[PDB]
Formats: C-alpha cells, sequence, structure tokens
C-alpha cells in the first residue's frame, strides 16, 4: 500500500463524498487505510494486508459483509465495508461515482456483493513475494 497503484487508486478515490451531499467531506488516504486495517483485524488477516487485486478485495469485503450478517451492523463495520466498496469502484476500476452510497449500488449492480467460489475464480492468487 505504498506504490504507485495505490497512490493512483487513492487519488481516485480523493474526488468521492463520504456523504450524499452535496456539502460532504471526501474520501482521504487514512480512511482507506483504516477500513483495510479494520477489516483485516475483524477477520483474522494480518493488519498490514493490503488488497493487491480486485479478487482480494472482494473476498475482504465478502468476508467483513458475512461478519455483519452474524454479529450485527455498526457505524464503524458500515463505514468500513462502504469505504472498501468504494475502492473497488472508484479506485480499482476507475468509475466515476459521486458518492459513497453510489459506489454501494455499482458495486451492487455489478454482481461484486456475490461470493465467487474457489472454481469460479480460476485460481487464488500465487506469485513471488517481490
Amino acid at each position: 500500500g505504498q506504490g504507485r497503484d495505490w497512490k493512483m487508486a487513492i487519488k481516485r478515490c480523493s474526488n468521492v463524498a463520504v456523504g450524499v451531499g452535496g456539502k460532504s467531506k471526501k474520501f482521504g488516504e487514512g480512511n482507506f487505510r483504516w477500513a483495510i486495517r479494520m477489516a483485516n483485524v475483524s477477520t483474522g488477516r494480518e493488519p498490514g494486508d493490503i488488497p493487491e487485486t480486485l479478487d482480494q478485495l472482494r473476498l475482504v469485503i465478502c468476508d467483513l459483509q458475512e461478519r455483519r450478517e452474524k454479529f450485527g451492523s455498526s457505524k464503524e463495520i458500515d463505514m468500513a465495508i462502504v469505504t472498501l466498496k468504494v475502492f473497488a469502484v472508484a479506485g480499482l476500476l476507475n468509475m466515476t461515482v459521486s458518492t459513497a452510497a453510489a459506489a454501494e449500488n455499482m458495486y451492487s449492480q455489478m454482481g461484486l456483493d456475490t461470493r465467487p467460489s474457489m472454481k469460479e475464480a480460476g485460481g487464488k492468487e500465487e506469485g513471488p513475494p517481490q
């Protein structure tokens, strides 16, 4: 979460509004680091584990929504989930969305809330460490 791809994705997200205003503040880099870190700890991943691909990010979001379903919603888990969806849609897919609500809606319409099977995925991501 320090490379050129990370920063460009963050730059894309910086124009997205947190609230469905209007007047609303926009997302900042720290918001994404917080959301990833929160989701990582919550799902038993190493805290600094940055998703590199859309597939990896989708699985984190899936794990976190399943946690939300099992143990219940909260202002914090809800914010983490929507923040990750903004990262997927505006960051990784480079899609113009005005608000976090719009990203959430787009993420859902594209079918991304579905957790793909391992066979569906074709194969996990197995590559060199550096």
